[PDB]
C-alpha cells in the first residue's frame, strides 16, 4: 500500500480528475515525509520561473489537497511556505493556480 499510492498519484498529477481523487480518499507517518517532495517541488518551479508550468501547479496543488483532504506545529510553517510560494508567481497571473491555491489555503 506504501507504494500503490504513487502509481495513484503519477496517473492523477497528470474530468476524470474526481474519480481518481474520491478513490484514494476512500483508500485510507509516511505522508509526513511525503509532502516534502510536492513543497520543494512547488518551491523549486516558482524559483525557477524568474511559461508552461502552470499546469504542473495546478495539478501538484489539486493533489496535495485532495491527499490532505484525504485524512501540530508545522501547519503554521506549511500555510506560510504555501503561501508565498503561491504568491510569488505574481506575473503569469493564471486564474486555475490562484484558484487550487485557495481551496488548498482554507482546507
Amino acid at each position: 500500500f506504501s507504494t500503490n499510492f504513487r502509481d495513484t498519484v503519477d496517473i492523477l498529477v497528470g474530468s476524470l480528475t474526481q474519480q481518481v481523487s474520491g478513490w484514494l480518499q476512500s483508500l485510507e507517518a509516511f505522508s509526513t515525509t511525503l509532502l516534502g517532495q510536492f513543497l520543494e517541488d512547488m518551491e523549486a518551479y516558482a524559483e525557477d520561473l524568474s511559461s508552461v508550468s502552470l499546469p504542473k501547479l495546478a495539478a501538484l496543488l489539486r493533489v496535495f489537497s485532495t491527499v490532505v483532504r484525504s485524512i501540530a506545529y508545522v501547519t503554521d510553517v506549511l500555510y506560510r511556505v504555501m503561501r508565498c510560494v503561491t504568491a510569488a508567481n505574481q506575473v503569469f497571473f493564471s486564474e486555475a493556480v490562484l484558484t487550487a491555491a485557495n481551496e488548498c489555503v482554507g482546507v
